[PDB]
Order: C-alpha cells, then structure tokens, then sequence
C-alpha cells in the first residue's frame, strides 16, 4: 500500500518511526507530526505513560489501544514489560474489561459467528482477510474465569490469548485468528438492557449448538488446511471437556484447562523432586476433587512414572483421589466413571468420609487440589499434611483466587517453611515471623501453551498426543538452574518466559519429529535454529524499494 | 469499497446499523455482532454512556472516539445534543484535552506543516486524499483560549472546530480540512520533555514564518481553487490581526475574534434596541480598550447606525473608546493609530484617567469591554453605569471567565434587574433575593460562523465584506419571537442553533447575491430551497445496489 | 496507484517511457523491458508502423489498441500526424471497423443502456467510475453512416468522436463519456447470427423509446450536472432531429449534421464571399432538398444576412429551395411545413417540376445540395449553373460519396475552373487538361465541433443556441489567409486543426460571456489565455514524488 492506508493497517503501521525518506516517497508527508522517533522512543513513551497509570483497567484500555493502532510497537511494549503486562493482557484484566466495559476494540478482530447462522458457516469464514491463519481461538463466552457467563462480550478473550501467542511463542499476528461463536446467554442482566450487541435468546444447549461446532470446524478446517490449530476458549466446563474428547482425534486441538495446567503441575513435580532428595516414582499423590482436569494431571504423572522404569499398574496404585463423596475406592456407593476406574483402588482401613482423615490414614507425600469448591485446604490439612511429611508438597491449583484451595500464608505459616506450595492464583511473598522470606510457586499455563504452540505449528502436526504435554513439562523443569532450585523455586522466572517458551519448542519439536507426529519435511538438521528463525520478530522492516543507477 | 475497508472508513461505515442484506452482500458479514441496530439505537446508547458520565474530559474522549469510527453517528449525537455537547466539543474542552492528554485522535486528521518544510508546502497539500476542500481552518499552537501556547498539540482545536461548522452550518465532513502549521513552541515544558513530537525550537519569529504562511495559501488555493474558505484559528494576536489584514482581499479569510464576535454584539445591541424602546442610533456607546477586536466591533456599529440614516461622521461621534493609557482623544499623548483615528474625538472637559470617572462623565448609555486584561469593570463601575441609564446596556466579551471584566451576578446585583448583561463567557442564571431570576445572554461566535461559513461556501464567493457580517448580525437578531424579548433574551436559545444557522446562511446568501459578491450561477430562485437542499444530513444511505430481473 | 496497476491504467501508464528512478520506486522494475524511452521514441515508433500498413482497417485496429495502453502516446501520435489519422479514427473507417470486426475495444469504454434496463437507467450511470465527465455523445446504432443499422456494435463510433474531441479541442479524457443505447436492430444478419451481443428483437418504435431516452439524460444531468453536454450521434433522422428539438432548451445539447454542418456551409460561403468580391448579402441561393439540415443552413444563412443590416423577411426572399416535388412556392400541391414557411415565396412565371428548369429561370447564383438521393446534380446542371454566373458557387454538402450530388471531376470539368466546389466527401485534388489543378474545398464537421464543445465546455453553457454555430463559422472563416484565399481555399488547412479549433473556441468563448450564456464567473480578463490554460496537454508527467532533507 501507499499514503494513507499505509498508516491506518495496523501490521505496516510505524506511526512516527516512518524516516524522513519513507515519509517523502510514501505519501506520508504532512499526514504525520515532524517528529521522528525510533522503536526505543516509542516504547519509553509508553512505558511511561503505563507506569503513570495506577489500575489494570486504565492500563488494559492504553496497550489495547496501541495494539489497533501499531502491532509491532504493540508486541515490543508486551516483550519489554511481560510479566508486568501479561495480567493486564490476559488474566484477570480482560474478563473485568469485558465486563465492565462490553467492546473496547475500535476495529474488526476475529469473526461473530451466531446460532442462526447455522448452514452457512462457510461463508462467514470465507469473510476474513487473511488467507494463511495457523492458529485459531474459540470462545463461547459461557465460562469467563471468575466472570461468569458474558454472552458476546466474551469476545476480547480470545484476543488476550493471541497477544500471549505472539508475544511469548513468537506466532505472527496475522496467523492467528480469534473466534466468538454465540448463542445466547444465560445471565439476565444482558438479557433485559436493549444495548446488549448479541442474540436475545437464552444460551442455546439443544443439538444445534453441536452442529454449529462441528459446521465450524469443518470450515475453518477446509478453508484453512486440516493442520490448523483451533483452541476452544472459556466454554462451559461440560462443553469444552467433551469437545476436546470428540475433536482430539480429527482434528488438532489442545486444551490449556485440561492439558497445559496438568503439564504445569507435572513441571512443578519434576522441579519438587529435584529441590527435595527423593524422586517422582516414590512419593504418593493425593487428589482432592476427581474430574477430567484431575484424570489428565493423574494420567500425565502416571505417564512420568512409566517413563522412569515404573510399571503403569503399579505407578497407577500409587496416586489416590478424594471425589465430592468420598476416597475413591472399590465398592463405593456413588458410581465410578470409566476415566476414573484406573485410579481407584481397594478401600483402606478407616475409608473415611472427610479429607482430612483421608490425608491421616493416607499418609500422602503430595497433596494436589483440584475441586475448586473453596477453601478445601484448612489449617488443620496442613498442619497434618506436615506431620507425616517433613517437607509436603502442596498444589492448589484451582483458580481465580478465591476457588484456590489454600493461599500462600496459610501453606507457609501452618507448616514453618517446610512445604513446597504451587499455585495458578497469583500470590505475594510469605514473610514468616522468624524471616526467610518465600515466594510461592506460580505455574500458570502460559508456560505451557505459547511453545507447544508453536512447536505445532512449525511441525505441520495434525494431531496432539497427550505425551506432547509430558515432553512440554520435562523441557519447563529443565530451565531451571541449581540456583534457582536452591532458592526453592519450582518454575522458571516469568521474566523471560519468551526464552523459556522457545527452549520448550525446541524439546517439543524434536519430540515432534522423533515420533513421526511432523509432517513438515524435509527435516531440520537441527530444531534449535529452525525454530529461532521461523519466530516473529517485532522489528520494523524497512520500506525504501531498493534504488540504483543502471551501468 | 467492499468488505473490511468499508468498516474502516468513518465516512462509510454504518457500525450494527448495516442491513443483514447489506452485511451478507457487502462482506461483512461475521465480522460484526449478530445484532441489527438503527441510527437512534446508536444514538439513544451513546447518550447514555454520555449521561453517566461525570467530566468533560471523558465526554469529550469517548465522542471523539466515535467520531473516529463513525461520523454520521457522531454527528447525529452532537445535533441531538448540540447545546450539552458543544462545549465538549469546541470550547473550554478541547483546548484542555489538548494540554493534558496531547494527542487524542487515532486517524490521520488534517495536515501537520513545518517551518522545516519551507518550498515544499504544495508537496504535502498534494498528500490530502480529498480533491475536493471547501473550508480550510489554520492553528499555530500559539495562543490557545486559556491555556496558552501548545505547540503542535493544538491541532485538536481545527477539528473541534470543524466538528461546529458540520454539526451546525451542514457543511460536508469530507469538505472541511483541519491544518496544523507548526514554527516551535515558546513553553519550555514541551522543548524540555523528549516526547514532545513537535520541532524542538522556540516559535520561529523570523521572516521564514510569513513567507511559510504565504506559500501553504498559495499552496492550497492553488490545489483547490481561489474561492476556498481558509480560516487562521488560535494563532497569536499580532499575527492573526496583521494575516487577516494581508490575506484579506487575496483570499477567501474571515476572522471570528475581530469579525464573528462584532457581529455577536451588533445582534446582542439590536436586540436590546427591541427590548429597550429607543434604537442603535440614539444611544451614546463606550468601549473599554482600544483594539482590532473594538475598532472591528465599533466600525460594525457605525454601519448599523449608517443603514438606519445616521451620518457616518455623525455615527461616528456617539462611540467613545478608553485605551489602555486613558480616554482617546485629541491631544493625548499617547500615540494613536490610524485606525483608531475616527473614533477619537475632541477631548471633554474632564479628561478623565480612569474609566469609572470616564463613565461618570460621558454618560454613556451602552459599556462594552473587551480590554480583557482582568475584572476591569468594577462594582463602582457597575452602580455608576446604573446611576445614568434606567436601563444600562453591560458587554464583558473578552473570554476566558477570568478574562471578562464582569460577572453575571456582579452586572445583575449592582443593578436590581435592569441592566442588559451579555458576555461571551457562559455563566449560570442569576437568582436574586428578592426573585426574578435572570439568564445572562451568552453570545459566543457560534451563532455566526457556521451560518457565514456555508454561504460563502455555496455562493463561492471570493472576498468576504465587513457588511456580510452586519447581514448576519441582523439575520441572528432577527429569529428572536416577541415572546423572548419579553423575556429579556438577547441572542435565540442555543439548543435550536441549526435552524438559526441555516436561517442566518440563507440572508447571507441573499446578500451575497444582491451585491454581486456571488459567484455560483444561475442565481437560485429563492435562497431558502438552495441552502436547504444543499446542508449535509446525517441519515445513512443505503448501500444495496439496484436488483432487477429483466423483461 | 502503485506497481502494476499503475501500468494497466491507461490514464497514467508510461510504457517504456517511465524513468529509471520512477521504476525503482514505483514497483514497476522487472515488470518493463529494460530500455527507457521518450515520448518522441514511441510517437517515431508508431510512425513508422503505421506507414508500413496498407489499409485503414489495419491502421484503426493498431493505434485503438495503443488507445487502450497509454492514451497520452495514443494522442500524442494523432495530433502528430492529425490530417492522416482522423479518416481512420473517425469516418469512414470505424464504421467499417464495427461492420467487419464487430467489438474490438478490449477495455470497458462507456455504457451499454438496454430497453430492458428501464426504470432504472440511474444505476446503470452510477456504475461509471469518473465523477466528473464534461462531454456524453449517445449513439443508437441506427445510422450508421454509409453503413445502415448495426445495432450495439456502433459503440466504436462515439469512442471515435470523443478521441476527436480530446485531440483538436483538448478536452480531457476522463470527461468524456461514450454511451450506446440500444433498443433492438432492424437487419436480419445480426438477428439471425447466435453470436450478436445485442437484444434480439427489432428496434423498439413504441413509446418506451422516448421514456428511455428522457430517462437516460435525465439520469446523467441528475449525476454529472444540468451543464453536461450531450451529442446525440448516429441516431436516425426522425429520432435526431425531433430529439433536437425536444431536448433543446431544457438540456445543454446541439447536433452535428444539423447545426455543425450549417456551420461548416455558412463558412464556405464567407470564404466564397472573399474569394469573390461580391458579398453573401447580394448572391441568391438555391437549396436542392426542403428539410431539417436544409432549414438549418438557410436560418444560419438569413442570420448572417440580417447581421450584415438585411432585413430578416428581405433576406429570407433570397433563399430558395426545391423540394422532392419540385420548388417551394405558394399554392404548391404538396403540403408544407410550418419551418419551411419563411423560404416559400411567390410562385414564378415557369413554376418548373425539374431542378435544371429551376435553376435556369431562377438564376441562382449560388446552389446548395443537401437532398442526398444520389447523383442529383447533372452535367446539364453544372453547364447551366456556370452559363447565369461566372463564378458558381456549387455546395454537394450530403454524404457519404455516393450520396453526394455532384463530384469534384464533373463540377471542375463542366466549369473550366470557374466555379467554387465545397462538399462534405473528401476528393483528390482535379487537374484539368489545360493545367491549374484543383483541390476542392473538403468541409467537415471537424472544424467546428471540437472548438464549439470546447468553448461550451470552459464557460459551463447551459443552452446552446443558434447564432453560437454563426459565432463559430466566422471564427472559422477569419483563420483563412489572404495567400490561401487567393490559392481559392474555402476552408482552413485541415493539418492544423488544432490551433484552428481553440481559435473557434476563443471566439465562441467570447460570444458566450458578451451575451450572458455563460455561468463560468468571474469572468476571464482575456478569453484567449484562459482558453489556452484549460486544454489538455499529452506531455507526460512525472511521478517522481518531492524527496528533500530537513534543515
Ligand atoms: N512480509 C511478510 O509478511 C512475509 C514475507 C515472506 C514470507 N512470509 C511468510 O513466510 C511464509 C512461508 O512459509 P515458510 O517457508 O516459512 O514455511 P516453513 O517450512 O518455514 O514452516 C512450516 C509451517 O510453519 C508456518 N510458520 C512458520 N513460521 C511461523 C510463524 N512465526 N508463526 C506462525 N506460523 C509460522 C509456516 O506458515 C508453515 O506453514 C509465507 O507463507 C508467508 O506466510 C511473510
Ligand atoms: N483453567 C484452570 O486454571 C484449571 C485447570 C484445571 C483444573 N482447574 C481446577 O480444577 C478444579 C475443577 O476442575 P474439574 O475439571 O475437575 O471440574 P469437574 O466438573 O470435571 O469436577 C470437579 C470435581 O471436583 C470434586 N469436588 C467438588 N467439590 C468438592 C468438595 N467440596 N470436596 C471434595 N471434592 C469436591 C468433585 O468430586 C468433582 O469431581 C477447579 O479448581 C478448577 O478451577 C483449573
Ligand atoms: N455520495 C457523495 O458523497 C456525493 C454524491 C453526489 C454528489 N456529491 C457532491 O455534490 C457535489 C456537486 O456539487 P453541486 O452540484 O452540489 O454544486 P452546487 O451548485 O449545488 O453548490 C455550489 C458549491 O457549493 C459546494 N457545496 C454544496 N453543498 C455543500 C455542502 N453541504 N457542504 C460543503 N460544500 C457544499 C459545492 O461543492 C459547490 O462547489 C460533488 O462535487 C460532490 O462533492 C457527493
Ligand atoms: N475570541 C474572542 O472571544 C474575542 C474576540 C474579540 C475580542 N476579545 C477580547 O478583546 C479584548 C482584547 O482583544 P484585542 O483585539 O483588543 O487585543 P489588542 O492587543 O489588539 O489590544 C487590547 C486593548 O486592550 C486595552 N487595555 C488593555 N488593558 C487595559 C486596561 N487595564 N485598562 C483599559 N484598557 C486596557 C489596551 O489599550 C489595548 O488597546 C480581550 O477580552 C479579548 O479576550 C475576545
Ligand atoms: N492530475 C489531474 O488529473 C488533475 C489535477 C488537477 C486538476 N484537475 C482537474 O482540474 C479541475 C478543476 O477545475 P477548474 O478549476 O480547472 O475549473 P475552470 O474554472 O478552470 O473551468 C470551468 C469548467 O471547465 C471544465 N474544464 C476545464 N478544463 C477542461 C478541459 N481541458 N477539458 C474538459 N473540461 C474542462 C472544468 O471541469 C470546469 O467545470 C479538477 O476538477 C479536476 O477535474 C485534474
Ligand atoms: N451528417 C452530414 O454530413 C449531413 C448533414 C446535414 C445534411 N446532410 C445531407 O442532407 C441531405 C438530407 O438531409 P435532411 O436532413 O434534409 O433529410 P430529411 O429527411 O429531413 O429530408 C430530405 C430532403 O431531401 C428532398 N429530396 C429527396 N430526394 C430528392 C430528389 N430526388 N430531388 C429533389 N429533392 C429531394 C426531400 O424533399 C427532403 O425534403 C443528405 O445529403 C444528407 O446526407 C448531411
Ligand atoms: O505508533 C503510532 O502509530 C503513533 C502514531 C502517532 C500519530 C500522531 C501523533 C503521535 C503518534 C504516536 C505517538 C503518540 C501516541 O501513540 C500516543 C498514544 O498512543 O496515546 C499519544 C501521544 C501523545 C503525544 C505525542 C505522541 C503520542 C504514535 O506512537
Ligand atoms: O458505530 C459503530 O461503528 C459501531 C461498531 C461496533 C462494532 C462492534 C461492536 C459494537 C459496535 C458499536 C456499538 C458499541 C459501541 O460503539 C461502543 C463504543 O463506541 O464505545 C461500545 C459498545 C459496547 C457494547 C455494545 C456495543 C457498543 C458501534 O456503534
Ligand atoms: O506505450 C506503452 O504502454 C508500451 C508498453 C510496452 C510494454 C512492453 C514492451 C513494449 C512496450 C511498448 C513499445 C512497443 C509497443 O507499444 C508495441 C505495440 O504497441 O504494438 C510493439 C512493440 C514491439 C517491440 C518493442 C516495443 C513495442 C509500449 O509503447
């Protein structure tokens, strides 16, 4: 493009980091402010300004806007700053900004796909710009963490969720592309105000909703290529944990819920059984709460024992779960899914009703809390949970902060700084009475789900195995560094998760090749520096056409 | 244009407001949300969200946000609410916008010219995607209303002027264009911070400076023709008064501060002549300061008495004037310009220092001030102004508030009820103790320049006369009903400005073809259908092409 | 634009004449051959391959195909080499051009309206992409000349007259509009062959052809402005003239055969009247053939007598004319027109049936033919025009050759030299057997209406009127020089029509504004110059944006 388009597309966009000559022979004289900056200037500036902000609202509303205006500036702002920004960006900040302020973004980001336009899914998909898209994000709106039901204007979630895509994995921004399908909403406050921008209807659970998924799929898939890498965001519980069944085998599909926290919580094992003497294979895991989240964290530590010489049955009898009833044991009175048979075991001594006898009689190694009913951890847990164990694990995995089992002071003030204590919910540091000060463990998926992106895409894999995730976690505990462990620390800074996130592509990638999961051949001699090549890089390219003088 | 760009321009976009059909057809389909809107569910939201708001600052954002991505809705929200949103638009807000958060507007408005860009001006006028431009307003940063000099950063203020001409006269958007000639700036705040995106030089005062301004008008009537109506906005006084003087007979230039606020308080004096038995002519007039903006005014006033019979000497000998140093008359010592030779008479016996005993003396029936150098009128100015005439006629138009030399409550409480106050600063209904509450006429440029504006534009005429702003100073007296002059209204309510300045565009326009100033033939017939016709409306048009089936 | 389209416009492409610098950084290297040429390269080049072809079929196909690539060359090479090139631009060539090959424009020139298209003629003319266009010439195929009906494949001949139009006048490009309407054709070989793009169905004659046509102009004046200039062309003689006559005062509209060739005739006539000393007031003329081109030439003629101080009933007594059944007078059997009363006089003594009678009892000094049934003028007729006169005006004004009365040979032999010869067909010059060859006076349309379109155009005429072609065909007659007069040229020299042609429009300029008939103000000081400003100008222009270093 030329002149005014030039500046108005968001990827070709270089505000007033446009030299001097690219002004004069673009058509960008007179159209920009005299001043010309560089990309350091631009990104001091807004550095500034965020730091003078004092809510993540106010800051959301800042970087959201520099992302319509100039993506690269936008990407190098996310880079500078990442740990500080990825809470503003993704988590909690944009569910609060969808909610309070319904739509912020000033252009046409993914594709509004409703109910009622079931039958022509194709045609809606054929409307986006971008003919090459890689990756593709699905939100239903129905579970916003700690939001609720949102109904439309779940829509910026997605869109957090690319930001992280780029900024970590190094994705190109044009590859990928967010996706809100709606079909109603539940809750009555969008319902009742006439300036609700979605379908007036009551969330469609009838058989049309799984047709229009499926229409989905298949279009994004034909148009696309079956290799496409759909994620399906924040959908209901029961939606998202049946769809990745149904779609986990024709097509390529990962969840972070189900499968990136399970790889951080294996991650976070791993690095336990480096930081204390004994190994993976030896300690007994207990489970508060079972369900397809917990079966696939039990399914991926089983896996890692398996690979470290255990038999699977065998590896299998060690973890344990607590179910809403009771331990999970043979000849219980609540029935017993299929998923969850391999895990429950001949039922103990006592077979006690509550959790906290359970951990008595148990005498469990690791702790590991998935219910999300509240604060299931009490003070007597742990204090109990220290006496078998001189330094217990403990995992309260289950977020936003208030469904976290336990919280930081309670895990390190209850047991005097012997515990390993893991969190999704972020926490502050412990400062005991005595000192030694502790940060608490902080595994978010975000570890997990930008490189074993990438590593996907740059493979061709069409199908992601559940072994991809145990790769994914071995290469997130092996950051790590003997001083690191020597703090305690049980993930790696998330400083520089993008050096992370890389690192893990590269063990994914070769894992990718060396079970013939990669379909993109000619194979690299080495996955390091074919991964580092293929990221985006935030650096303005210049636009001068190459000028010379005939011999 | 098709698909995405079609959503990108303001011009074109229509938001929810797009048809199904249209979306279906037009590629836009999916990448809106499901909801189907019109122009007033589009408006009654947006005066929401207006509602709840608390400040001008964040009024005066979010509508600016609108206008940038659609501007028939924007200009639909500012013509429902034109009084409540004007000054969020045009006056005290935008300069203060401007001075706290710099640069608002995401798109690409206007066009920024630098005194580095000397003799190459045509080269970046060529750069403006519209071919064809009607009016052109012109900001130098130097001397904003209120705030002082702003550098580059005033060029908020030819939009929100803009915005006026479009939301009141009906001038087209795409005809209006807003330019920012930054030389420097003057406030060592902005040479001193590094983000300042302007030149980092004090303000050229330099010959380079003329011969600037002289190449960007030749520049821009010679891309758009010699009738365009170019307008020197918030440049500083010496050098808006001495351009408008050069570039007056030239080019197609009027001034609101020296010609826009004469005809303010010519039609604010012939009110008070309807509300008050005796005429314009009989009643001796007093200005405080002598000036371009009080010899423009006081030359208006001597036309008004001249069409009314009076001799043109003779008028002149009723308007006295009080310069800075004393009374203006002969003798004085001070030295006295050549323009303010007419209006400087043989001295009293008195020759008074001070403007009170200057009042006390002359016995003046009108007062107007424009000094503006403080609360140059003082309550023994006031009770004394009370003293001579039952019915004083008080004029404090200089602006800023803190500028104008009286308050409403000062004018309406020194004198129980009978002087006639107007100002140019607004100020809030009087309530006095015994009752009667009074409503200062509050007569800002608004009421002229919109109406002037476009009928000039349709007239194309080339030269703009002083007498065309006597024309509109009648017509503007003229919409007053009976029923507001009982009630002591000087200037037509301002919620109904459009209907005022339509009306006012049609007398100017019959003028302008009554004196041969006009230069669009053939002549209309009646001047009320040609402007009507001609006024931009916000409705959306329809973008459905014709479908038939032939026979 | 930039990169190829900017080579597929035919407006803006170079071809091999774009600059090394402007193919770097225009997009456009590679994309040409590696030689950079001129424009007089190129204009040599078609040259010479032009004088190579044989046969005008060859020659209109090879420069229309260059019109379609770079019209800038394609001008450029007609006005090179005019005299040559317009026969096989315009006439007789491009008519034989969509006899044999049908379509041969590759690009889309024009509009296709259809008499199915009816009620909605305004969507067909928003489909044009040019905003402004100055100049729309209709064709309905009818009439084609020496062709008959061909249907919608006369679309070449309006693309014909508007290239006349852009290289004598200088009228651009883009403000030319060519249109066809077709409503059917009468000859069966274009009804019958599957292949015919057309509406099969004989041409409609009902009344849906007269609403087609009002509303197709008044679609075009609703888009481009009540000033367009519309030229009904090839219509057939009922439907042009009567549309004449319809459209004349409401709509700016004038008719070649019937006022540019009374134009044409009248100058030839005050060429004769300089050539021989007596003047036009005193010589009798007599018309073969009483119709709407013959009362436009015998108007144009009583105009020119009247402004020399004839009386207008006395001059009218001069013009006689013979109708198809025989001379034009008082009490004759057949009826007479109302717009052939003023030329019917009293019978003569003889009242002869044949034209030879007719001119041997009248003594008519000058003979003018328009009838066109064939040969009409005989060898018997030539000898007795030269036996009353002793130089003979003779005038064979209809075409094509065949048409024509009399032959250049037969008038030049059966008159030893002595008669002057002016005829619409073109004819090589005639060498007598005792020696003094002579050329015969060759008078098209041509000469007038590119200079009366042009100075129609420029002063934004509304109604063009009778004495305007009067205005024309003196200037046309001033251009001629007294050695030329002498050498017994009627008309200019045909291979600078150029400089004749904006001669004509100064003129026709001046009459404009002398009598109020022109809406273009101010008026300009001298028309010469203002005319000479406004014509386009094949040069090329340089895209080479301005490229400077701040100071
Ligand atoms: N100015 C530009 O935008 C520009 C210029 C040149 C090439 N490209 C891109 O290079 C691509 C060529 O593909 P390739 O030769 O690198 O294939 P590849 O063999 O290197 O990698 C295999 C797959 O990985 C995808 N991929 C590679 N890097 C990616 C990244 N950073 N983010 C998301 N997906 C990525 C590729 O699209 C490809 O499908 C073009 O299709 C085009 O998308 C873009
Ligand atoms: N996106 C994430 O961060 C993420 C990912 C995985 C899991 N989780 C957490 O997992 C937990 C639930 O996920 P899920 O997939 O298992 O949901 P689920 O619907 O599949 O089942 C939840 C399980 O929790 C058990 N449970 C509920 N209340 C209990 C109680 N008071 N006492 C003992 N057990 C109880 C139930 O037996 C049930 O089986 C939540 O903390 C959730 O936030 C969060
Ligand atoms: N979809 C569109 O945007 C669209 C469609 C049709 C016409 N137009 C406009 O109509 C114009 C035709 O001019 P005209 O025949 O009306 O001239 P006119 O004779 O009616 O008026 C004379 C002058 O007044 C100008 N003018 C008229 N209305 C104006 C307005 N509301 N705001 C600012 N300037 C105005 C005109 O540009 C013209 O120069 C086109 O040049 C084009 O600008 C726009
Ligand atoms: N844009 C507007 O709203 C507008 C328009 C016209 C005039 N004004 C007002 O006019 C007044 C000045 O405008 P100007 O064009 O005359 O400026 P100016 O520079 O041309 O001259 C100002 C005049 O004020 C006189 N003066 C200054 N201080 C005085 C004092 N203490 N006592 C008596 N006289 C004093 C001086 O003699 C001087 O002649 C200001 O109130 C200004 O705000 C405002
Ligand atoms: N690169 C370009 O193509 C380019 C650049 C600048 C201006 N222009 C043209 O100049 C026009 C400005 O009009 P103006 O100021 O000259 O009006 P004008 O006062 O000079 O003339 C009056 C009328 O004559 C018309 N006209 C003038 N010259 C003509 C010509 N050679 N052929 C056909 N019609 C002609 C004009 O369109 C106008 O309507 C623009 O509308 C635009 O059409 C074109
Ligand atoms: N485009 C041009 O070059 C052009 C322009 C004007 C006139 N003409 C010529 O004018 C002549 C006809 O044009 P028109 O407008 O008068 O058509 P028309 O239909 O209006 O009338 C033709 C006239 O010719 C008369 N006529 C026909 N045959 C005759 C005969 N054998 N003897 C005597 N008179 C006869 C008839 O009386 C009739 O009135 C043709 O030569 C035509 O080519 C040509
Ligand atoms: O990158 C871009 O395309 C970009 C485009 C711009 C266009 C015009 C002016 C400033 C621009 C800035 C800098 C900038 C800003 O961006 C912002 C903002 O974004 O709020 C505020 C500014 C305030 C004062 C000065 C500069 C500011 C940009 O970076
Ligand atoms: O006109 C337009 O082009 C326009 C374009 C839109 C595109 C997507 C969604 C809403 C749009 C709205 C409505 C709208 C808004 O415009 C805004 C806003 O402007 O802050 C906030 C909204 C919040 C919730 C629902 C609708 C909101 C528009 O009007
Ligand atoms: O003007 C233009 O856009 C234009 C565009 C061209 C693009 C490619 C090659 C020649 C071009 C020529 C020159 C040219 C020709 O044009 C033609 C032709 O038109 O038949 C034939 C050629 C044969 C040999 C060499 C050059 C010829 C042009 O002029």
């Amino acid at each position: 493009e030329k002149g005014k388009p030039l500046m108005l597309n968001p990827r070709t966009n270089k505000g007033m980091a446009f030299t001097l000559q690219e002004r004069q022979m673009l058509g960008l004289q007179g159209l920009l402010p005299p001043k010309i900056e560089t990309q350091d200037i631009q990104a001091l500036r807004f550095h500034r300004n965020l730091k003078k902000m004092t809510s993540p609202l106010e800051k959301y509303i800042y970087i959201m806007g520099i992302q319509e205006r100039n993506e690269k500036l936008f990407y190098r702002i996310l880079q500078d700053d990442i740990e500080s920004l990825m809470p503003i960006v993704y988590t909690p900040t944009v569910g609060l900004a969808c909610s309070q302020y319904g739509h912020i973004f000033r252009r046409p980001k993914g594709l509004f796909i409703s109910i009622s336009d079931r039958g022509h899914v194709r045609s809606i998909v054929d409307n986006w710009p971008e003919n090459h898209v890689k990756a593709v994000v699905v939100t239903d709106g129905e579970r916003i963490l700690g939001l609720g039901d949102l109904g439309v204007y779940g829509m910026g979630i997605p869109v957090g969720k690319l930001c992280l895509y780029t900024a970590c994995a190094g994705i190109r921004p044009d590859r990928c592309l967010p996706v809100c399908i709606d079909v109603g909403t539940d809750n009555i406050a969008l319902l009742k105000d006439p300036f609700y921008m979605g379908l007036y209807q009551k969330r469609d659970r009838t058989q049309q909703y799984d047709d229009l998924i499926d229409e989905f799929m298949k279009a994004i898939t034909d148009r696309y290529g079956r290799n496409t890498l759909i994620q399906f965001e924040d959908f209901g519980n029961h939606n998202a944990f049946r769809f990745l069944r149904k779609y986990r085998e024709k097509y390529c599909t990962f969840n972070d819920d189900i499968q990136g926290t399970a790889a951080v919580a294996l991650a976070g094992l791993l690095a336990a059984q480096k930081v204390i003497s004994k190994p993976i294979s030896e300690h007994k895991i207990l489970f508060l709460g079972a369900g397809e989240a917990a079966l696939g964290i039990a399914n991926l530590i089983v896996m890692s024992m398996v690979e470290n010489g255990l038999s699977e049955q065998e590896a299998q009898k060690k973890i344990w779960m607590f179910d809403k009833y009771g331990l999970l044991v043979k000849g219980r009175k609540a029935k017993i899914d299929s998923y969850q048979e391999p895990f429950t075991h001949s039922a103990p001594e006592s077979i006690p009703d509550t959790f906290e006898d359970a951990v008595n009689i148990l005498k469990p190694s690791t702790i590991i809390g998935v219910a999300g009913a509240g604060r299931l951890f009490t003070p007597d847990v742990i204090r109990a949970m220290a006496s078998i164990n001189e330094r217990p694990v403990i995992f309260a995995l289950s977020n936003p902060t208030a469904q976290a089992e336990c919280t930081a002071e309670e895990a390190y003030t209850l047991t005097e700084g012997r515990c390993l204590f893991a969190s999704g919910s972020p926490f502050g540091p412990v400062k005991l009475t005595d000192g030694r000060v502790f940060t608490p463990g902080q595994g978010n998926n975000v570890y997990i789900f930008p490189g074993v992106a990438l590593a996907v895409i740059l493979c061709n894999t069409r199908h992601i195995s559940d072994s991809v995730f145990l790769e994914a976690a071995k290469a997130l505990t092996s950051q790590l560094t003997d001083e690191e462990l020597a703090q305690g620390r049980l993930y790696p800074p998330l400083a520089n998760i993008q050096e992370v996130s890389i690192n893990i592509a590269i063990k994914v990638t070769e894992y990718l090749y060396a079970n013939k999961m990669a379909f993109r051949y000619p194979e690299p001699e080495d996955k390091a520096k074919y991964v580092k090549e293929r990221t985006w890089r935030s650096e303005y390219d210049s636009l001068l056409p190459d000028v010379y003088e005939w011999p």
